[PDB]
């Protein structure tokens, strides 16, 4: 067994809510860890199946993420498990607290006079370079993100982006084949990465302006894809475009994308 993943619940003090989703919530917290303390980010969830089957499979997956070590992939400190007021297991995943917050909010704030100012092209490409390196590290270990989007990418204290908030087993990030067959592969993550690239290049735009969520599958079925942004370089749009090919076998690997973006940033007068 690898029970380095389970943290004593009495070492954790829960604070103010960062956000409330359908699954769970994200909150500020303090971890005793040594007489000292540490500011952390806590993600609560609510499982099903009272028996070991569901919780052990979740624990195994938690042990996997903890044993990861890369600057562009969020580090998982541990997991506390408490039973809820209804008898349901409530796992609480503990990560380091990210003061600069998510990448999606930072991009929209770069368009406001408070906080960050205009993000130059080179800084936008570095963000993409960072996501691509973290994603490449994940696929070279056969781990599927399942929920890659700009709101799930965090800015570290040195201002390098890491991938976070992985999904387990939003329409506008889901690959065409995954909407019809519900089959999720590495190319479905490549699809989501292309959408994330478009979020960065548009500086926070919601994908497919004008198209409603319920009409997305049919829209993609007709060969429609995200339109090229204003002032977006042609070479850059062709990179994100290659992520959305109808046949997933036509999509490029994460090593090819990372190589493409790094070669483009190095071609600019940075
Ligand atoms: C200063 O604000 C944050 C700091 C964070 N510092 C670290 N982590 C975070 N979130 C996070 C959660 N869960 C996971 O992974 C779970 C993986 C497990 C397998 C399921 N990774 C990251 C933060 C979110 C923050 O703001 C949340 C936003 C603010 C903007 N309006 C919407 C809510």
């Amino acid at each position: 067994k690898l029970e380095d993943v389970v943290i004593d619940r009495n070492l954790l003090i829960l604070g103010k809510i960062l956000g409330e989703g359908e699954f769970g919530s994200v909150m500020e917290g303090n971890l005793k860890q040594d007489g000292t303390s540490l500011k952390v980010a806590v993600k609560t969830m609510k499982l099903d199946n009272s028996s070991q089957r569901e919780i052990e499979e979740f624990l195994s997956e938690a042990a996997c993420m903890k044993d990861f070590s890369h600057p562009n992939v969020i580090r998982l400190l541990g997991v506390c498990i408490e039973m809820s007021s209804q008898g349901i297991p409530k796992p609480m995943v503990i990560l380091p607290f990210m003061k600069y917050g998510d990448l999606h909010t930072y991009l929209l704030y770069s368009r406001l006079e408070t906080g960050p100012k205009h993000i130059p092209l080179q800084t936008l490409l570095k963000f993409m370079v960072d996501i691509a390196l973290g994603m490449e590290y994940l696929s070279n270990r056969n781990f599927l993100h399942r929920d890659l989007a700009a709101r799930n990418c965090m800015l570290r204290d040195d201002m390098t982006v890491c991938v976070a908030d992985f999904g387990l087993s939003p329409v506008k990030w889901i690959a065409i084949e995954s909407l019809a067959d519900r089959v999720y592969t590495s190319k479905s993550d490549v699809w989501a990465f292309g959408v994330t690239m478009w979020e960065i290049a548009t500086r926070g735009m919601t994908p497919y302006p004008g198209v409603q969520n319920h009409e997305m599958y049919d829209y993609l079925l007709h060969g429609h894809r995200l339109k090229q942004p204003e002032d977006c370089l042609d070479e850059l749009y062709e990179i994100m475009y290659s992520c959305w090919r109808t046949d997933p076998l036509d999509r490029p690997t994460f090593s090819v994308l990372r190589l493409q973006l790094e070669k483009l940033l190095e071609s600019l007068p940075d």
